[PDB]
């Protein structure tokens, strides 16, 4: 029944990579092949042309993502090699400098063993590579709340945070056959990091607001012709307002913008002053600045959604079905000002693809 799975997932994700990378011929004489290794082992490798395409259609299949205008240049690494956890580290330090390239980001996958028999060869407990810890001390609550489990299951297994509000994650996973995952520091070197000003309002600088450059995420999984990679991070670049409207905005993350309302010296007193929304503004503005400022590649919404319209005219150009997500398609500030939210989009789910995946801890 898993094996019909596989073989099914198998001959659709085959006969369209190979219609697509215009070897049609081809398919015949790889599935018969295909058909041998999973009757005689149980599952099948992809090739090399393969597991590319399929990252890369991943990415154009992925509903809820408005970058993906760029699916086809994704910078894919193989590591179906690694063996050993010291492998998966330097692998792991490798994508983020690769990836981070000077502030000139890359689209870039790292891509380590699939699963086996549903059993994984590498578990990786980061959400993100790069992502900042979170505390709540009897009250007391320090850096990003939305990594306090992972952070308080980090403390359990001999790491210690300087309890700044910026705390960088070790990297943390774990290979078959350990009962606990290992966890190394990441060296700052490796680590961009993007200070927040704004360009008019000097003061704002006091808000000692900084974010990472690169948002790499490590806990999906990555799905071809029915193989399994559950340890697959991948990484673009940031929108500015995932960084400005939601992790430096929401009430349950860093939750700044009164602090915002203060620096910029408007009243947070009255909801018809639209006090949120403007602070949100110089937030989301700051933000850009800053990254742009340093070198680092971003994205502001109005040029993401234009560059996401050009994805959807290709998608039919080319006679694709395009399927999206309308409700993470649309940018959390000025929705409206943007064409997404003026139609609606065919939210089902096409493989190739990219999975949420249960926490091992929680
Ligand atoms: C190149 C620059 C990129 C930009 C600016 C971009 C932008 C976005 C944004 C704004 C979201 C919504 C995130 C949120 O609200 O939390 C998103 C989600 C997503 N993106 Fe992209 N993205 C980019 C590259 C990629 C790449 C390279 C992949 C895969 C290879 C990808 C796969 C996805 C997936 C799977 C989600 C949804 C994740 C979930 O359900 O939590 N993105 N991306
Ligand atoms: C690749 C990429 C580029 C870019 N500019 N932005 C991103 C954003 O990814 C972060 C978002 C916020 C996260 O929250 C949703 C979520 C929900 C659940 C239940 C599990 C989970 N792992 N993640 C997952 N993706 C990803
Ligand atoms: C479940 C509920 O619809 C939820 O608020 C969604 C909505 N839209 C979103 N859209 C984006 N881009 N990011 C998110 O985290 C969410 N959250
Ligand atoms: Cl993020």
């Amino acid at each position: 029944e898993e094996k019909e799975i596989l073989w099914n997932e198998a001959k659709a994700f085959i006969a369209a990579c190979y219609q697509e990378l215009g070897k049609a011929a081809e398919v015949k004489d790889r599935l018969a092949d295909i058909k041998s290794e999973i009757d005689l082992t149980g599952s099948y490798v992809h090739t090399k042309e393969e597991l590319e395409h399929g990252a890369k259609m991943a990415w154009r299949n992925s509903n809820r993502c408005i970058g993906r205008l760029f699916w086809n240049s994704l910078n894919v690494i193989d590591r179906r090699d690694v063996r050993t956890k010291e492998e998966v580290r330097d692998a792991l330090f490798h994508h983020i400098e690769t990836a981070t390239n000077n502030g000139k980001i890359r689209p870039t996958i790292t891509i380590f063993p699939p699963e086996e028999k549903g059993e994984k060869q590498v578990e990786i407990w980061n959400h993100q590579l790069i992502r900042y810890a979170g505390y709540e001390s009897d009250g007391e609550r320090i850096g990003d709340p939305a990594s306090c489990s992972l952070t308080a299951a980090c403390e359990e297994l001999g790491w210690r945070g300087e309890r700044t509000d910026f705390d960088l994650l070790p990297l943390i996973f774990r290979m078959k056959g350990d009962e606990q995952p290992v966890w190394y520091e990441l060296p700052r070197s490796l680590v961009i990091e993007v200070p927040i000003t704004h360009p008019d309002i000097e003061a704002f600088s006091d808000l000692e607001l900084k974010w990472y450059g690169v948002p790499i995420i490590s806990d999906m999984k990555l799905e071809v012709g029915g193989i399994h990679y559950n340890a697959a991070p991948f990484n673009g670049w940031y929108m500015g307002t995932e960084i400005g409207a939601r992790n430096l905005a929401d009430e349950k993350r860093y939750d700044k913008l009164k602090k915002v309302a203060s620096v910029i010296g408007i009243a947070a007193d009255y909801n018809t002053d639209l006090w949120k929304d403007q602070a949100l503004v110089e937030l989301n503005k700051a933000v850009l600045h800053s990254y742009k400022k340093q070198g680092v590649s971003i994205v502001d919404h109005h040029t993401a959604a234009s560059q996401f319209k050009r994805f959807e005219e290709q998608a039919e150009e080319a006679g694709r079905k395009l399927t999206g997500d309308w409700t993470w398609l649309i940018p959390p500030i000025s929705p409206a000002a943007t064409h997404i939210f003026h139609r609606s989009y065919d939210n089902s789910i096409v493989k190739p693809n990219y999975f949420y995946q249960d926490k091992p801890y929680e």
